[PDB]
Formats: C-alpha cells, sequence, structure tokens
C-alpha cells in the first residue's frame, strides 16, 4: 500500500514477502507484522529487522547472544535501521521509520532475528 506494508510471519517460520519497495516520495515508511498460527513466541518468534545488507550478520549474531529477554536483539544497535518487537502467535507490532535513513546505490536487508530463523526469513528492502 502506500508507504506502508502488511507482513505476515508464519509457523513455518516463512514471511509472506521477500521483496519491499520503498517509493522515495515517502517522508516514512512503516511495516505491521502480524503472526499467523498457533506457536507461541519462545518457540517461533518473529520480529521484522532492518539494516543494510552488509550489517545484517553483525545483526543477526549480536541478537542471537542478547537473548530471548531482549526479543534476539542487541539493545541500541546502531546498525538497525528499524525493527518491530519479537511476536508469537495471535500478536501484532509495527515500526514507523524515516526514509531519509535510506539512501540509493545501498542494498538493504530486511530479517528475524530468532535463532536460526533469519536463514529463511529474509528479504530485500529497496529505494525506489
Ligand atoms: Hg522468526
Ligand atoms: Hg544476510
Amino acid at each position: 500500500a502506500e508507504c506502508s506494508v502488511d507482513i505476515q510471519g508464519n509457523d513455518q517460520m516463512q514471511f509472506n514477502t521477500n521483496a519491499i519497495t520503498v517509493d522515495k516520495s515517502c517522508k516514512q515508511f512503516t511495516v505491521n507484522l502480524s503472526h499467523p498460527g498457533n506457536l507461541p513466541k519462545n518457540v517461533m518468534g518473529h520480529n521484522w529487522v532492518l539494516s543494510t545488507a552488509a550489517d545484517m550478520q553483525g545483526v543477526v549474531t549480536d541478537g542471537m547472544a542478547s537473548g530471548l529477554d531482549k526479543d534476539y536483539l542487541k539493545p541500541d544497535d546502531s546498525r538497525v535501521i528499524a525493527h518491530t518487537k519479537l511476536i508469537g502467535s495471535g500478536e501484532k507490532d509495527s515500526v514507523t521509520f524515516d526514509v531519509s535513513k535510506l539512501k540509493e546505490g545501498e542494498q538493504y536487508m530486511f530479517f528475524c532475528t530468532f535463532p536460526g530463523h533469519s536463514a529463511l526469513m529474509k528479504g530485500t528492502l529497496t529505494l525506489k
């Protein structure tokens, strides 16, 4: 939709998109995350985390080490452009971020930092 997208993470460790386009005219962009299924956060938690592609691995690694009580995301990580909280089934979280934090000629990735999820739960985010 305009300057916004709705995203689902399911019980099979899947997002329902692997590619997000952000319209350059947008002043900010919003992601609304939900979690179909019936499994809880500790088992099948999802978040939506944005970083440059170059920074993704560092964020994933430091997030795992941060623990479940930190939503598997390092607090105040300067590499995380925007993020939701970790959610289980039946829950919702959203994030709005300034589009000025993105540039052209930079590859962005979105992913989930729950342990082992990012191998499957990841995609591209592009400003155009
Ligand atoms: Hg996940
Ligand atoms: Hg990556």
